[PDB]
Order: C-alpha cells, then sequence, then structure tokens
C-alpha cells in the first residue's frame, strides 16, 4: 500500500535507512520507484528502482530508531531532510500549500529552507 508521492524509508547496502518519496509504483508486481529526500536534490531526477518489501513507511513505529541511526554519521544531512519534510508538513497542515513534496521543493515557498541548507554548506 505504497501510493505515489508518499514518504518512505529505503536502505542501500552498507547504508542506513534514508527517507525518500515514491514516484512510480508497480502495485501488481511488488516493485516501486523512489527518490531520496536530501538537502540538495533534483526533484526531476527519475526514480531508481526498489521493491515494495524493502520500503518502510516514513511514519512507521521504527521512525525514531531509524532517525537516530542516521544521526550517527549524517547529523547535518538527516537534519536537512527533517527541515524540508517538516517545513512541507507545516505548509500542508496550516493550509498555506497543497501539492506534493517534490512540488514543495521546486516552489518558491521552500526558498527560506533551501536557503538555510544550501548556505549551511558554508
Amino acid at each position: 500500500s505504497f501510493e505515489v508521492g508518499m514518504l518512505v524509508w529505503h536502505k542501500h547496502k552498507k547504508y542506513p535507512f534514508w527517507p525518500a518519496v515514491v514516484k512510480s509504483v508497480r502495485q501488481r508486481d511488488k516493485k516501486a520507484s523512489v527518490l531520496y529526500i536530501e538537502g540538495h536534490m533534483n526533484p526531476k531526477m527519475k526514480g531508481f528502482t526498489v521493491s515494495l518489501k524493502s520500503l518502510k513507511h516514513f511514519d512507521c513505529k521504527e521512525k525514531q530508531t531509524l532517525l537516530n541511526q542516521a544521526r550517527e554519521d549524517f547529523n547535518q544531512d538527516i537534519g536537512w531532510c527533517v527541515s524540508l519534510i517538516t517545513d512541507y508538513r507545516v505548509r500542508l497542515g496550516c493550509g498555506s500549500f497543497a501539492g506534493s513534496f517534490l512540488e514543495y521543493y521546486a516552489a518558491d515557498i521552500s526558498y527560506p529552507v533551501r536557503k538555510s541548507i544550501q548556505q549551511d554548506v558554508l
């Protein structure tokens, strides 16, 4: 039950679970397409292929554990995710915006957050 534009976790070998957004889902044969959320991304870069079985929903019970695991070697980076996802969920929840995470990242309303990130690389 992974829908397109949903937020998920994915683990590449040797790497910790990282958040991502779903772009394609091949519902009827166990595979999906996904793109990592990270401080600087291209939201128009096509989604690399995974399998449904390997995805956790972003808001699963494991969340807090998964987020700490990432803060081991990627504190600043996992920070950049949480900033974006959190900022996106505010616009959504406080009514200021209605599109998808990727649309958030491309729109002018992400600016104030992308600025902090992009510059933090400074």
